[PDB]
């Protein structure tokens, strides 16, 4: 039933998931000036020399690229994380207009997109699991704006035909995701949650500083999809972001400056 529409957006889901209005709800407006420098924090270690990228699926909310997680494969450590957090899945909040789409904002600044690349504690054993616990899941953030094209992305720009509307998947093999990293991984870092229901507070959030840059077209692409199942009427998988959220008893930690 939740989406992103005037009648099951956002403003909407602490109906079905009170968690909405809890004490650790993500994204957040990032404010730089703010953010504390911690010069104890780690370097993140991004280890996706054998990512094994399984399928791509438009749920009716986004499209997810799936990764096999069953082997230490595609990992995250370091940076703020204890131990060892294997890549799940990708997906990308984006907008109507190149001015708004993404979830975290930098000085109240929106970028055209937003990139999550999903992962879990393997101390907790699989993905289920992990969403449970307080420090289940690390989720790398990186933010999109408009301009020179990302030639990494294209695979997954060129796929999304097949999958235009809800429910539909299609076999996606061979992607490779550090084909979507800036140069820099400078990050913020603060604890929060999933940005969409179930929304639970098991998010250890990175977000790079450095966006990518993606073309006019590439983004027209993703703006093409479909969040309404084949034969429904068409509405256009456009601004898929939950806005931020009250940083409440937080502090954003920075790995730079
Ligand atoms: N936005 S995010 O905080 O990185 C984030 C987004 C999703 C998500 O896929 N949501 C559906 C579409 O984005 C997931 S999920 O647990 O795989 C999930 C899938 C489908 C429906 C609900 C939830 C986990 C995270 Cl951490
Ligand atoms: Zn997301």
């Amino acid at each position: 039933h939740w989406g992103y529409g005037k009648h099951n957006g956002p403003e909407h889901w602490h109906k079905d998931f009170p968690i909405a209005k809890g004490e650790r709800q993500s994204p957040v407006d990032i404010d730089t000036h703010t953010a504390k420098y911690d010069p104890s924090l780690k370097p993140l270690s991004v280890s996706y020399d054998q990512a094994t990228s399984l399928r791509i699926l438009n749920n009716g909310h986004a499209f997810n690229v799936e990764f096999d997680d069953s082997q230490d494969k595609a990992v995250l450590k370091g940076g703020p994380l204890d131990g060892t957090y294997r890549l799940i899945q990708f997906h990308f909040h984006w907008g109507s207009l190149d001015g708004q789409g993404s979830e975290h904002t930098v000085d109240k600044k929106k970028y055209a997109a937003e990139l999550h690349l999903v992962h879990w504690n393997t101390k907790y054993g699989d993905f289920g699991k992990a969403v449970q616990q307080p420090d289940g899941l690390a989720v790398l953030g990186i933010f999109l704006k408009v301009g020179s094209a990302k030639p990494g992305l294209q695979k997954v720009v060129d796929v999304l035909d097949s999958i235009k509307t809800k429910g539909k998947s299609a076999d996606f093999t061979n992607f490779d995701p550090r084909g979507l990293l800036p140069e820099s991984l400078d990050y913020w870092t603060y604890p929060g949650s999933l940005t969409t229901p179930p929304l639970l507070e098991c998010v250890t959030w990175i977000v790079l500083k450095e966006p990518i840059s993606v073309s006019s077209e590439q983004v027209l692409k993703f703006r093409k999809l479909n969040f309404n199942g084949e034969g429904e009427p068409e509405e256009l998988m456009v601004d898929n972001w939950r806005p931020a959220q009250p940083l409440k008893n937080r502090q954003i930690k920075a790995s730079f400056k």
